[PDB]
């Protein structure tokens, strides 16, 4: 058959009964605000938050969550935050390069012979297409969180929840306590991309459209994947069309009509309403509605790093950024998935990303032998054509030049963490999370002597319509912690640095399960400012404080995710002068990568990560 996986409960069946997203008294959203501002501020500083937040608590504050909290009551099939997060997004005019999009590189196949880029670009193809082709037979497991999965992750359960209607489904999943996840994503996984417009862009979804697109040195193509039925083509014939394109040898364009999709999203939406007005309306949606895009870079990896540019940006020429994403095969068979954000929150692309693995590499649907169908490509496989006015030739040429400049202020390195990881700190009762949290801090503190403004992301996915909140890891404990093992290593004793750590460990835990709850305070205080703005009032006091912005600096930002189909993953920083920190707590080992612009170093910032881990661990070996 066609499809890679054969659920009995509907993958859709528990999307009617998930909670609401709660939102936090807001008492407790104040107290957790100064909390983390406890750290990062100075003692006047601090005076005069607390007096705002006083006026904003009693004042315009409580007025503004009287009228959240009753639109909410008025809103109930969905989560009062999404509407003002999906905004975030799409109205921001920034370029989405580097500012939104990450990557993350698959593994390679264990089996050698199948790293030849034509093998693994089709059969990665392949079984993402197989993938749209079961979500949509309903035939995907739902996603589900199980705190006791030889439980209820057995056909056992299935056999029997499959009977509870829609409407009631989520208490029988609760009582056995799994927790299934939003899934709504999802539908925007294919055959969808962002849409440059003023004010709000816009996400466009055509689910007729049967096609891939490609891009190679450039120059886009499409091809179908799916024929009149709604049955995959032919995995030789997919195989032929792209050994096909592998082929082509006209050069890189004069104007690689790419570059328009990494620039502001003004002068974009105006170039691409020109592209309209000059006749290729038609062509663009050709480009739009394509289940997702190919791209086929035509040189190996030489590193991590290069790798890494490779998948967060490339050079330019090779990307459709607005799509809902984009499957990058290299010549050495290296791939990965950038993803444009605006429309989902990647919980839904670690899924996809790992049925997708599991099934090209254990289910590969040709061989590294298999002959490529008789079959007439140039007439399968359009070649898609542009008009260039004056004005967008122009428009294109700013495009690679702005591109260009930023691409050269970043730098990117990693490290890999060999002695242990999960297994040692779970040993000795600790959050292996909270101690990589707590790397970093330190890190920073030995490095350029501040605590700064720290954001962790965590999913609040198990509510309906859930998207994020922020964990907030710079705390007052891991602050005296920090200075502990920096300033005076030896005004302390072994076991007081221990007790430390456990402190740190210990709130760390209590944050991130609040967050996970819907009750931290970024997404409430936000969703507050939304919601006075949009009636047209001033912005009050509080967001204006400097401590606020402060705040929302994140000089760290940071984003873990674990499985075993993802080698490494990146994005850039958030500010200017920042920092983006993927990383990922192995069994065995620590790995994490970094990037960074002019104003910051990030190999010596490494270098400090390591030192931190290894004192760390000599801490806990009673050293
Ligand atoms: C060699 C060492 C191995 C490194 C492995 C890292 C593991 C992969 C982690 C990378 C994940 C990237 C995509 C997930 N995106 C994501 O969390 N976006 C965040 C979404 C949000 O918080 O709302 C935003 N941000 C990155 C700024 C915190």
């Amino acid at each position: 058959d066609d499809y890679l996986q054969h659920s009995i409960v509907p993958t859709m069946h528990y999307q009617d009964s998930l909670p609401r997203l709660p939102i936090p008294k807001l008492e407790d959203t104040m107290k957790r605000y100064l909390n983390a501002q406890k750290p990062l501020l100075d003692d006047s500083q601090f005076r005069r938050t607390e007096a705002l937040c006083k006026n904003f608590e009693t004042g315009v504050g409580k007025e503004l969550h009287a009228h959240l909290l009753a639109q909410d009551k008025q809103n109930k099939h969905t989560s009062y935050i999404s509407g003002p997060w999906f905004d975030m997004y799409l109205t921001a005019r920034d370029s989405i390069v580097l500012n939104f999009n990450p990557f993350m590189a698959f593994n390679p196949d264990p089996k050698s012979e199948y790293n030849d880029q034509l093998t693994r670009a089709t059969n990665l193809t392949v079984s993402a297409v197989r993938f749209l082709k079961t979500l949509q037979a309903g035939l995907l497991e739902p996603e589900v969180f199980h705190l006791n999965p030889s439980k209820s992750d057995t056909d056992a359960f299935k056999r029997l929840i499959r009977f509870v209607p829609p409407s009631l489904s989520w208490y029988g999943a609760y009582l056995v306590n799994a927790y299934p996840l939003d899934m709504s994503q999802y539908f925007r996984l294919f055959n969808s991309t962002r849409i440059p417009r003023p004010n709000r862009d816009e996400l466009f979804t055509d689910t007729k459209a049967r096609h891939l697109l490609v891009l190679r040195k450039g120059h886009f193509y499409v091809f179908d994947v799916l024929d009149q039925d709604g049955n995959i083509v032919n995995p030789l014939e997919i195989q032929a069309h792209l050994k096909y394109i592998l082929s082509d040898s006209s050069p890189v364009p004069e104007f690689p009509v790419a570059y328009l999709t990494s620039e502001n999203r003004d002068v974009w939406a105006e170039l691409r309403q020109k592209l309209i007005f000059d006749g290729n309306e038609e062509t663009l949606k050709k480009v739009d509605s394509a289940v997702f895009c190919l791209c086929l870079d035509d040189f190996p990896m030489k590193d991590l790093i290069h790798l890494s540019h490779t998948m967060l940006h490339g050079d330019g020429t090779n990307r459709w950024f607005d799509k809902s994403f984009n499957l990058i095969v290299a010549e050495d068979g290296t791939a990965a998935v950038h993803f444009e954000h605006s429309w989902g929150d990647g919980v839904a692309v670690l899924r996809f990303f790992n049925e997708v693995f599991r099934d090209s590499t254990q289910t590969p649907a040709i061989t590294p032998q298999s002959q490529p169908a008789a079959t007439n490509s140039s007439a399968s496989v359009e070649t898609l054509s542009f008009n260039l006015s004056g004005a967008l030739k122009a428009g294109i040429t700013a495009a690679k030049e702005k591109f260009d400049t930023t691409v050269k202020t970043l730098s990117i390195d990693s490290i890999q963490f060999q002695r242990g990881g999960k297994e040692f700190l779970k040993k000795k009762q600790l959050s292996p999370d909270a101690v990589a949290q707590l790397a970093f801090q330190m890190a920073f503190l030995r490095q350029y002597g501040q605590t700064v403004a720290t954001y962790e992301s965590c999913s609040t996915a198990a509510f309906k319509h859930g998207r994020t909140e922020t964990i907030r890891p710079a705390s007052i404990f891991t602050k005296r912690c920090s200075e502990a093992f920096v300033r005076d290593p030896s005004k302390h004793s072994v076991g007081e640095l221990q007790h430390m750590m456990a402190e740190c460990s210990k709130y760390h835990g209590q944050l991130t399960k609040e967050a996970a709850m819907g009750q931290g305070f970024d997404r409430h205080l936000y969703a507050l400012r939304y919601l006075a703005t949009a009636r047209g009032l001033n912005l009050p006091e509080l967001y204006l404080d400097p401590a606020y912005q402060q705040m929302n600096h994140n000089i760290l930002s940071t984003s873990t995710l674990n499985s075993p189909a993802v080698s490494l993953g990146g994005f850039a920083p958030v500010v200017p002068d920042g920092f983006g920190i993927a990383y990922a707590v192995h069994d065995d080992w620590i790995g994490c990568n970094v990037s960074s612009y002019s104003g910051r170093n990030a190999r010596e910032f490494l270098h400090c990560v390591q030192k931190c881990l290894e004192d760390i661990f000599d801490a806990l070996e009673g050293k």
